[PDB]
């Protein structure tokens, strides 16, 4: 420390005296402020894209139930389910003839596929699929029954009539059925060239209709789901790369900043390798053992791993961003967490050049030296939470709606213990008042013992463990 | 205290320092580790069986609505009500004609039971039944009236038609009725052999569908509700126990871990008893008044009790869960509460031997030292809270809407202390802002004065005093 | 103090060791505890008479919508409005002639009324009632309009026909209409003898159909609202008074045991009166100047007012109660608050008995030297509050939806510090978006504002406030 | 501070020892009051006028669905879309010929436009416009696609038939179609002259109805949207001015006392330009150096700036008030603004006022000395909320519903961060459960960091600032 004194000087200066003790300017500091303004921009100019381009994947969606459904209205998906034996028939032939009869009735300009998959042959392209249990025969009060697990894949294909069947001799054996299955897919070009302002793309759906029935107890739920592939087409259209071309030039302007970015803040915790083996010979271990690595942790640079965090998930969305054009990769999702994330690690990495004003040097530090105490207790309660749930998951489970599934439950008692769906959770039981009237009065001791224990008794300590460290900071 | 002060010594160790002062292997305590994995695992192996034995029941409840009820859309389940005087007819006649022609329009695979029961003969399934006054003769407006109350059983009963009449002739007497009920049954295979991937069960339903008239006002609720009932059956299927028997022997596993565990925890209290006349020869009673056993409770092993109890209710639900196979018992009921209730004394049995680190010690004691505090608060808030809904539960019964019943009401304010629920029982009443604008009035001044009571001066209270038993015990 | 000290003795005793000190027997104080058990089994025994004599009140405004308007279903009241012309004709004529077909078509037995009212004569019940203004002539485009206010009653009548018209010849003048009623009545008689199990009431109902028109603007609300109406009935139903003698006689040890409690709680503040005087003749004025009636209020008992109060509005309602057999009031309304409010003061009256615990003294205590402080800060956000509504409650007024009326704004802004119906409030307004776009920037800043000010510095201060007095006060 | 003190003595006085320290009226402080009971009669007397005109603006926009759209159910005005070709050509039909049959069918008494705009010609009043790209050929499969951004303005005028066409003759080009508008007006003659009591306005509406297609994907949105616009006209009824000569000269009392209170509180701040020199000359600058003027902004007076404030927006709304009557402005927004702002201010500027009560001056001044240190951690929090915004807002974009827009957003969290609509912002993700399984991975860590970060380690903070600043300043 006679010397390495003024060299460890230098290593706790603020910004702001740094630049008159040795003169150096702050382009170093300013280019974290100026990312600021360029990923920011590089979000919003991605959002506009990916807002629209999944709309169009929904607006089709949407569109297909009122079409292959019959007596469709909006709002709920689960109840629309067929009844009786002759609803089964009817929507499937409102199905089948609406593919049939396509291009006459809709608005949208599709066009078939003519398949050749596996659930496909060559020249089809609807496929209707019955499912039973291969050898069986069951009946109740005079009771037998084999369950001999075993499909009958009767896929009964048929081809679209294009340009200006046997499928009605269909029977189904519904004391045997497992599922009914409809497969065929749909062409279309997507046109919402507005925000490119030039070139589209042209996308290609598949869309699956399933009469389900893992019940055997005589009801049939009807779904529809899609999936959107996307490839390239070639176009006559006129004048692309107008203002399009400066969004490429844009996005190196992106790749720029962040490019040198990487560089200095390495270089500036490659000071702390040529740091880190000089206070070691501080009069050549006369101590020694002050050498426990935790102190050097803060002799670690701190918070300039979140940048060079933040940098690298940076240009992994533009490189991934560029694929938009003319590579095979057009999944958005990628692109989404990779420039959303990496937006959030920059707006947090102000943080550290706010705490050298006294006034904000005191109150994040609070967080600081909090979080030791804070982990400490959290994992005394987080342990009960996990297992408190297990009781409800299957306790609870099918009685409730909003206790079904794995991790709603884990979103349920934790949005309990703040107040929004608390009575509702409470009221949705007392349809069982009578009907399991053991169930009820396990759940109605089940919620008024849990909120007791964390909201008037844990979350209290909570409070006071966080008061206490902006309480000793102050003095 | 001079030998038995070493012999208090073992008594207060921790666990770690006590397996180096004298060499015993700590099997003893990690048994208790091991049943976390054994029993979370018992329910969630449960869990699949009973998610799906629930199902069937609902989803058969929800079916026969669309069957039997005229006009049924899902929902609203009590808005469903007859008007008219033909719409009484027509949904009987709607009703009854689907119990005759079940078959050759239901999927699901029914059969009829050929009852012999006390609302039933030999021959008839089916019974509808009228119910009036026998002695009476009432008016209006020459006001005579006689009420004598006197059922008239007029069980007109039908059979089924079975394999490949004069309901017609009933009048009602419209002015006399009281309700018609609607008793038959039907059974049923269930086939959900997919998790048990073998043999299934063989089940039995009781529909009853009412319409009951307790109001002679000119609307009548129209309802159906059933009853499950299950009995065993004679299967052809093949290759049972594959996997089956790997259950079974599991749940030995099960109830292996948990026989020794009431062994020693038994025996570790069994010292107890080797060590509470010891300390009475404290110099053979030269004091003699220490002796007032609420400081023996502290001698008393403290959550030993816990894990003992927790013990008992595991085994309880593993020889109640081994009668799903051949046991007349199949209530899924008191299976779920015991291996509910008991997988929650088992994870907060570990908090113990997680009181002993040092940042772990001082937090949840600070709850062991407050709930005397707490409880003596707790006596005084409790009284008005229940003074409190006596008010409500009469005067803003029927006027509202979720102060109906007794339970609710007790749900409704506690909901109300928290900030769910809370401005839609303010906007209810001003539908009666006109009609008995008394009320209105008083159920304004009603609220208002209730949570300024509760959350702006009682919560307040009850946060500091749990601020203090921090703030005590951290110096 | 010399002799008063010993009389000033027995002034603040316990209630326990006065027992001891004295030696007069505690059924002085346990009238309180019995009257407790007396009252609220008062109350909910007046609870099944209340609550059966609503819904028959109710349930028949249900029954008449579903017989008078066309098309009406469930749930919403005010969507239910004629626009096309017709239609304005067709719910009419769908009106009358229900009321012309009853009996035939109907369940519930009711009967015509042969009214002679001021919108009836002698021989007709119903009255359809044309409104518009007498001396006018209106057009747009070519402006001319005179809107001199004045109606033309033309009450159109009909009468039943009874025992086993014109109205057709009906224009309406739609260019100058106000608004069309229908008054009419029907007679019944409740039969809801379950719970008195004798002798039932008969009463009267009166129905208006309105078919507003206050816009003039294109749409017509159509309405319902009843009034009921009983008076009492000969019966030849038999065995009255046999449980029902028992009421009566109960209702008597109701009117026994709270009326000694009047007595000496009153002899027990008439000892007040003969404390006051002898407290002045300390040494005959010596010191004089004590007396300034504030400290004398300590002197005053204290909470016996609150017993006394409690009292005389419980005999006030039995008193009120037995008018429900043979007097002309039957308004169950006055007996609800006086047998509602007066529970209330009962239990809060056992708060006194219950601070002589000492751990139970201290902490009711604080509310009691904290509310001079709390009311003090209390009328500086009171301002704020009602200076907050005014703006939002004519600026936010049409705008909104539940800002609209006149106290419901008081009940939306104090719902919306605490946290339910926040959200909706936030995205209602973005509808107006573009519409009114002003509007929307400033009721963004209005609810932003004001939150912020409640919330986050308001309320904050109204904890501290009483977190100090359990501070002081534990010192 | 030898002459000088005693002239400062004036300058910090209460306004009670002032008045009898010198003996002149409290009038300059009371039209303060009186102004209060001004200014909040003057908003309601504007608030009965305002709420009848937008309701007149409102129910004719509801009545212009339930006539022009086929098919069209109250509530949902967005999932109204027509998908099937000819549902497209049935709802323009059924808009087409209402407009031609309006007379017979409406009740409103309207009239037709005959108009001559920019989508006009003379002659006709309604305009149904296709719109499409003028130059292109598209073909999905074969791909080849030219999108030549041109729009093709068919508008098809018709005229209406007034006083007792090859519209039909229509193709749309489905394959090309951008959207479909309809253009046309109606006058109206408003007749809410109840509160007015007599002379009312005459209104003109522009209805437009959008069958638009920014998606080219199989739905078409449906819409219907108004403006109204308002002239006056010529009256022949009779007897206008009678309580309405009486308001006019009531908004001149309006305009009286806040006239005289905008120059006697600058008089009251003319002072400080009388004694701001004054200071300077203590001893003729001996000191010099305390001149820094924050300490001069003490010597500012404070809250006078408060009334002036309100007094100019006061002003501003009664002259811009008395253009109802006979000028061309009728906007009541800048009314509704400048006459509710105002009224805020009012109701705030009596604090000043409150607090010279010692148990009021010591509460609200916490409010002062806090707000300093609470806008200097507000910065530190309002980067990461804004910084945490542009994650979601395109990443939960549009597989969210409440996510969707830019101010929503910020809606969205903040009123998350209280416990209002949190459950179901859980809740909605889990229909992509299987969809886009890896962005509902993201979103459950998005929701759990941040609550776990504002709730339970910031706010706690902000507690803690505020409950400091009542502890401080009460020693
Ligand atoms: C979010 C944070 C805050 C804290 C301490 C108040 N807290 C709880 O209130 C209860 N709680 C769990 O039992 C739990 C388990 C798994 C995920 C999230 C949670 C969870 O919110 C908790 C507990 C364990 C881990 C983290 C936390
Ligand atoms: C749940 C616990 C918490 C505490 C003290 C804050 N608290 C209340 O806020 C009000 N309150 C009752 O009046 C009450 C009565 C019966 C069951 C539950 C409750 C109930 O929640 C209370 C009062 C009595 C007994 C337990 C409690
Ligand atoms: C209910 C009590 C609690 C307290 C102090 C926290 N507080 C408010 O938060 C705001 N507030 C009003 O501006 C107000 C005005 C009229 C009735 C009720 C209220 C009302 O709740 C308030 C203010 C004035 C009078 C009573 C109260
Ligand atoms: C309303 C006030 C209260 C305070 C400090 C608790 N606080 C927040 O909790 C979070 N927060 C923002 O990030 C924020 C950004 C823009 C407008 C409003 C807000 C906003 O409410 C905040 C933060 C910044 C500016 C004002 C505020």
């Amino acid at each position: 420390e006679e010397d390495l004194r003024r060299r460890l000087k230098y290593f706790f200066m603020s910004p702001c005296d740094k630049f008159r003790a040795k003169g150096r300017k702050p382009c170093k500091l300013m280019l974290q402020v100026v990312k600021i303004l360029v990923v920011t921009v590089q979000l919003i100019l991605f959002g506009l894209s990916n807002q629209l381009a999944v709309t169009f994947r929904e607006e089709n969606t949407i569109a297909f139930r009122h079409l292959f459904l019959l007596g469709y209205s909006d709002g709920a998906d689960d109840t629309f389910a067929a009844y009786t034996r002759e609803q089964l028939y009817q929507a499937i032939f409102h199905a089948v003839d609406q593919y049939l009869a396509l291009p006459d009735v809709s608005l949208g300009r599709y066009a078939y596929v003519r398949g050749g998959g596996d659930p496909w042959t060559n020249g089809s392209g609807l496929a209707l699929c019955q499912r039973y249990y291969h050898r069986g025969h069951v009946d109740p009060a005079n009771d037998t029954f084999d369950i001999d697990p075993m499909v009958v894949t009767d896929c009964i294909q048929v081809d679209p009539p294009e340009r200006p069947s046997s499928y009605k001799n269909l029977t189904l054996k519904f004391h045997k059925l497992v599922n009914v299955t409809i497969h065929f897919r749909l062409k279309t070009i997507n046109l919402q060239s507005l925000i490119n302002n030039e070139i589209p793309d042209c996308y290609t759906f598949s869309v699956l209709i399933t009469f389900d029935n893992k019940a055997h107890s005589g009801r049939i739920p009807i779904s529809l789901e899609t999936q959107a592939h996307i490839q390239e087409c070639k176009h006559p259209s006129v004048f692309q790369h107008g203002d399009n071309s400066f969004r490429l030039l844009f996005d190196v302007v992106v790749i720029l900043t962040c490019s040198l970015s990487f560089l200095l803040c390495a270089r500036s915790l490659l000071r702390g390798f040529l740091l880190q083996n000089e206070f070691v010979g501080f009069m050549w271990r006369q101590r020694g053992r002050v050498i426990s690595l935790w102190e050097r942790l803060e002799f670690v640079n701190g918070w300039y791993i979140l940048l060079v965090t933040s940098d690298v998930l940076t240009i992994s969305g533009t490189i991934m961003k560029i694929g938009i054009e003319a590579k095979n990769l057009a999944s958005y999702d990628v692109c989404s967490i990779l420039l959303g994330t990496s937006t959030l690690l920059v707006w947090v990495g102000v943080i550290r050049y706010l705490t050298f004003f006294h006034n904000y040097n005191i109150l994040i530090a609070t967080l600081r030296v909090a979080l030791p105490s804070v982990m400490r207790f959290c994992c005394c309660v987080a342990v009960i939470y996990l297992g408190y749930c297990f009781c409800g998951w299957i306790v609870l489970g099918p009685y409730h709606v909003k206790f079904r599934s794995l991790s709603m439950v884990s979103e349920c008692l934790f949005s309990l213990i703040n107040g929004d769906d608390m009575f509702v959770t409470f009221a949705a039981m007392q349809a069982q008042q009578g009907r399991s009237s053991l169930v009820w009065l396990f759940s109605q001791l089940y919620l008024y013992s849990f909120i007791s224990l964390f909201i008037y008794m844990v979350l209290s300590l909570f409070i006071a463990l966080i008061t206490g460290a902006y309480d000793t900071i102050k003095h």
